[PDB]
């Protein structure tokens, strides 16, 4: 939109998401495949037993990535570094657009309060309503990227 996710950003998100050939349970029962895909671009939901090629996974990932880029570009009104944009997209890829849009993160960010926004990454550590240690790690990493310059 304004910005797009950098190659480094994509590599980070991919490291968090993984790239899987077989549909798998994300931990809370949501069948996921490729690089974090749960809904194919045609609207079909991922199901247990699906398989996905590398090329398919890339297509699906890039399709969803563009959605989240659009959210960050449109919803954030404060200036962003590329690192900040990348971090916010990584977060949004996980929490979704609605969660991002209604977050205290975004409220602080749009006041120009970068530090307060950075710290708000850390609240997004839940899956299935439960704190998940992989998300705790991920949020810390996204926050670090957000603060990196």
């Amino acid at each position: 939109g304004g910005k797009t996710t950098s190659d480094d950003g994509i590599d980070l998100i991919t490291s968090f998401e993984g790239t899987r050939f077989n549909a798998y349970d994300d931990g809370v029962g949501v069948w996921t495949i490729g690089t974090g895909t749960t809904v194919y671009p045609n609207g079909v939901k991922v199901k247990k037993g699906d398989t996905c090629t590398a090329e398919q996974a890339k297509t699906y990932f890039k399709h969803d990535l563009a959605k989240f880029e659009k959210t960050v570009n449109e919803s954030v009104t404060a200036p962003l570094t590329q690192n900040q944009f990348d971090a916010l997209v990584s977060l949004t890829y996980n929490i979704g657009s609605g969660a991002f849009n209604n977050s205290t993160l975004l409220k602080k960010l749009n006041k120009g309060d970068y530090q307060g926004a950075a710290d708000q990454f850390l609240v997004w550590n839940k899956a299935g309503g439960k704190v998940m240690k992989g998300l705790v790690r991920r949020r810390e990493a996204e926050r670090a990227l957000f603060l990196k310059k």
